[PDB]
């Protein structure tokens, strides 16, 4: 039974990888992985968030069952710990089972006393291990929590953390503007630190702050502490990068040779973080016998809050290689991101494959690589989708669906995004350079003809808007 | 059968890879074949400079029984033809041969026209298929030899090169600074050739000049077809980069992006190179019945002839990482440079290794590999070291010469440089940031106490001085 290891970027688009054609920089320990493995071309992540995507991804279900969206980092648990999950799935078959990364599922059942246990958490899901980042880079509390303790968290200085007012003594961006490495927009104004403003105010835990530049080698040592301590068993690493999303806080290593800005080098520094993990790997001889799942959460995005230089120093660069929209969207580049697999024992077929794959069919594919029996009930809406993530030569889906603000489905080469008549939160305004494809009218397009979503042709084929829709409308009604 | 690659870097010290301990550069694509083989760190260049080390690789002969040593660009080949080579024994086995690359070893017998059949070369020492630059890159002629022709010659424009005169139109950097990309001393500032000036001067043959920016897409490119050719049969790759030698003139990819200018920005584009090629080996399926040896053909020097800021630029590199002397010296770094061994399918243990080993014996390693008897007078000076290629745990020499001005010995943790008593090349006083370990007292270190050769205890051990100069005299005298 092999090794598991789960590398989940942060906003991560389908062309931000050279492997993937980026030029103005390159990512050699990604591009490796495709190289000797399998390169998915039409892979998508659950959603175009990352709440969404990540619920998805560990419960095998579609996030607006349990209205999945984008969460602050005093939310509650929303994934029910009394329920099966993909960690869980893996205890059963012996593994052991870790996590070092971005959280972003909420933590507790209620009110977070962030300076008491922690709990329900990750431990409560089904990983042994865990060190996180409790939501996002962006938001607080701006700290990392240790399985169910916030690290080096003094007593006398104790957490609180607001969403609705200012707390605490740390000043704040709008007022402070001299603080701040880079200026931020107002959603983004509020306490500061390690001279970045951030979503929402964080009082005391001055011993706990955490200090971005710091994150790639404290997210990278204690992810090999954890194959070493595991090595002599099987284990499972799920690794959620806090890169690339915002702020982009690089590393001295990486800060300033993309020639892109804190963006790209923040794509480097992600590339150096696999790095450092797969060759541990390697080194150990753990590498042949573990399964290597790379991905992104969703879409990407340039200006998601902060004046980084993403569009001024982004030259020629398409972060979303010719397809239409990015993070937020319905369109293609807001699921569709890079996947590469690779399992030198297992794998039948390197190659680029075009299998219709979405993140939500890891669930039941590992079950058959850890020879688990799933209940009627767990990961319903997950398919196994085994073979094609082994064989480049195998295919996958006939039909998935894409979550964003609305739903959209593909079915083959077409594309259908139902009618959006809600509202969506203010912030939105801010993300306009990216096409969100909420219409009030139905769209319909062919990949295979019109990859780029430019031609809706849906008066042209009601009969398959008509039917796409309804599909879409039957899987919300799956009871 | 495994194929053989071969990746031979020009003047690569022993600390200029991340996986040696460089910290101002990272080296992916080399350090990944480092985690997943074998990394050597008591392995040796035959000699301290280009041309002799290149000769004992494919004779697995030591250079001094030729008088081999750096050569000028219109040099005849200085290895029998009519004798053994490297690449003829391993046709003798069945592969397809190939070099890609520097050659410095030198075209012809006698006198070169570069407007003709070019013959003897590589094709008459076993290669199937050559695409060259005939010595330096900082040598003219700054033009590219495929087989036996001039790649782009025009024959109404001739070829002619001189060491003696100047001859021709073209400026040469004496009277025109203004038209140069940087600096050099008077050695170098003869011909310029695309903003850069050289040793010695080339009249005519304006299509087949060279630009040295395009040098990684150009010959990774030739590398690549070589092999996606011969996919189908057993082949060796034999690789030497031009990087790192002078003049550094990295493609904008790299450019301005290591932090130590030109020479690592070299290095840069020295590990994007191979990274080109592993991936193509792995896409094509190759890799893991392929045999790779990573080395370089003699130690580092910062500033070897142009103003490029390598000193300026430094930091805290050490690219001896800590040993004494480098390129030209007979210090450790003169010879003691990284190796690196990868093969999937061969490769008994991995990790790391001090067997003491040379690159003159990869002649009959490879002979023992691709199970080809040798004669009695084939690679005399060569020894099998197959187990301690390809086995981590595995040991290597008893003892081993290291040459450069002077000759010295390696014989365990001993270490011995016998005196030099005679004269050396004006342009070598242009190298005195580095010391060269000519002395005309002998000179012993005990390697084991004593890694940076900083205490000479000739004094304390005059048997064993007698000893080691004794066999350096009966290696002489090996009829
Ligand atoms: O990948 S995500 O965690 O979904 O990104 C979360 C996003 O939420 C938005 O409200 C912010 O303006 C963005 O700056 C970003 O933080
Ligand atoms: O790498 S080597 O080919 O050994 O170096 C050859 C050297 O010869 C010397 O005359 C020059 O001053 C150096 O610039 C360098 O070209
Ligand atoms: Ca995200
Ligand atoms: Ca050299």
């Amino acid at each position: 039974k092999p090794n598991i290891v789960i590398f989940y970027v942060d906003d991560l688009g389908y062309g931000d990888l050279s492997s993937y054609g980026m030029e103005q920089a390159q990512t050699p320990n990604i591009d490796a992985l495709a190289a000797e493995g399998i390169r998915f071309t039409d892979a998508h992540s659950s959603a175009a968030t990352s709440t969404p995507s990540r619920y998805s991804l560990l419960t095998g279900q579609y996030a607006f069952r349990n209205n999945a969206a984008i969460l602050p980092g005093d939310a509650p648990l929303i994934i029910d710990h009394t329920k099966p999950t993909l960690p869980k799935m893996l205890q059963k078959a012996g593994y052991k089972t870790g996590v070092v990364g971005k959280w972003h599922l909420g933590l507790g059942d209620g009110f977070v006393d962030w300076n008491k246990a922690v709990k329900p958490g990750p431990i409560e899901l089904g990983f042994d291990y865990s060190f996180l980042i409790p939501a996002t880079a962006d938001r607080v509390p701006t700290v990392f929590l240790e399985n169910h303790h916030v690290v080096n968290l003094d007593p006398n200085d104790p957490i609180t953390v607001s969403y609705e007012k200012r707390i605490g003594n740390r000043p704040v961006g709008t007022e402070h503007p001299e603080l701040l490495k880079m200026s931020a927009d107002l959603q983004h104004s509020n306490t500061i630190v390690d001279g970045v403003s951030r979503i929402g105010w964080m009082a005391g835990g001055k011993s706990a702050e955490w200090k971005d530049e710091e994150f790639p080698h404290i997210f990278t040592k204690k992810a090999i502490d954890f194959i070493s301590d595991n090595k002599d068993e099987s284990f499972m690493l799920f690794f959620p990068f806090s890169d690339i999303h915002v702020p982009r806080v690089p590393n001295k290593m990486f800060a300033g040779k993309s020639g892109m800005g804190p963006r790209g080098d923040a794509i480097l520094q992600m590339d150096w973080m696999s790095g450092q993990i797969i060759d541990e790997l390697k080194k150990q001889g753990l590498y042949d016998n573990t399964l290597i799942i790379f991905s992104s959460d969703n879409g990407p995005v340039m200006d998601d809050g902060y004046a980084d230089q993403a569009e001024e120093l982004r030259g020629d660069h398409d972060p979303a290689a010719g397809y239409r929209g990015g993070k937020y969207s319905a369109y293609e580049a807001g699921t569709r991101v890079p996947m590469i697999i690779t399992y030198p024992k297992g794998i039948k077929n390197n190659g680029d494959s075009n299998a219709l794959v979405s993140q939500i069919d890891i669930y039941k594919s590992l079950a058959e690589l850890a020879g688990v029996k799933l209940d009627n009930s767990e990961a319903i809406d997950s398919k196994n989708m085994l073979p094609a993530f082994l064989d480049a030569k195998e295919s996958g889906r006939t039909d998935m669906l894409e979550e964003s603000f609305t739903l959209a489905i593909r079915s083959g080469k077409w594309k259908y995004i139902a009618p959006f008549n809600g509202t969506t939160p203010d912030w939105l305004a801010n993300k306009t350079a990216i096409e969100n494809g909420l219409k009030t009218e139905p769209q319909l397009f062919d990949l295979s003809k019109d990859r780029n979503e430019q031609h809706n042709v849906a008066d042209k084929y009601p009969k398959l808007v008509f039917s796409l829709q309804a599909k879409i409308n039957k899987i919300k009604a799956r009871k």
